[PDB]
């Protein structure tokens, strides 16, 4: 099955790696944890973001163009990309926001960070119709001295 994978900010800003403020070791540490040994799919602005193929995953970009770094898989439709992980159990999709929009119809998990910050952004999360998916999960933290600002782990599931 096919998962999102996101962090949002009040009215569910989303963005990259240098627009994103917040400092949430707690919040890197889970999408390590919800990723690791799964298949990634990530849109051409994502992966230029993060710099660095994620480690222990397979590692899928989308693009319209011929791909231009061996280290990860170039795809050029929804439907490549799904191909291209081959038969795993779960397939997580990490952004951006383009790449939710497409990706969301077809999944069946989000994970979702609800951070308590109001940040510089255009860009959000798709809207989703809350008929169509359960809370199945969420946790609250606090700042503290390693983590910024206050966040709220979220997993739902498609009824
Ligand atoms: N300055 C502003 O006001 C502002 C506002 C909004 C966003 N932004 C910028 O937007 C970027 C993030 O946008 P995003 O989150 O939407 O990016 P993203 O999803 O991570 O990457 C989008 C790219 O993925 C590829 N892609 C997506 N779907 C595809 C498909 N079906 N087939 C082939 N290729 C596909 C395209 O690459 P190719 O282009 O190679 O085809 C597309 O440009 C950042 O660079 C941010 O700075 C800036
Ligand atoms: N939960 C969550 N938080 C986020 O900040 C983001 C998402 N999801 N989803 C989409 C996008 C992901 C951007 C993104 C993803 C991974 C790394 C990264 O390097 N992760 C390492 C851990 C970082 C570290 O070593 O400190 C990893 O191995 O997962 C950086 C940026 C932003």
């Amino acid at each position: 099955m096919i998962s999102l994978i996101a962090a949002l900010a009040v009215d569910r800003v989303i963005g990259m790696e240098n627009a994103m403020p917040w400092n949430l070791p707690a919040d890197l540490a889970w999408f390590k944890r919800n990723t690791l040994n799964k298949p990634v799919i990530m849109g051409r602005h994502t992966w230029e973001s993060i710099g660095r193929p994620l480690p222990g995953r397979k590692n899928i970009i989308l693009s319209s163009q011929p791909g231009t770094d061996d280290r990860v898989t170039w795809v050029k439709s929804v439907d490549e990309a799904i191909a291209a992980c081959g038969d795993v159990p779960e397939i997580m999709v990490i952004g951006g926001g383009r790449v939710y929009e497409q990706f969301l119809p077809k999944a069946q998990k989000l994970y979702l960070t609800h951070i308590d910050a109001e940040v510089e952004g255009d860009t959000h999360f798709p809207d989703y119709e809350p008929d169509d998916w359960e809370s199945v999960f969420s946790e609250f933290h606090d700042a503290d001295a390693q983590n910024s600002h206050s966040y709220c782990f979220e997993i739902l599931e498609r009824r």
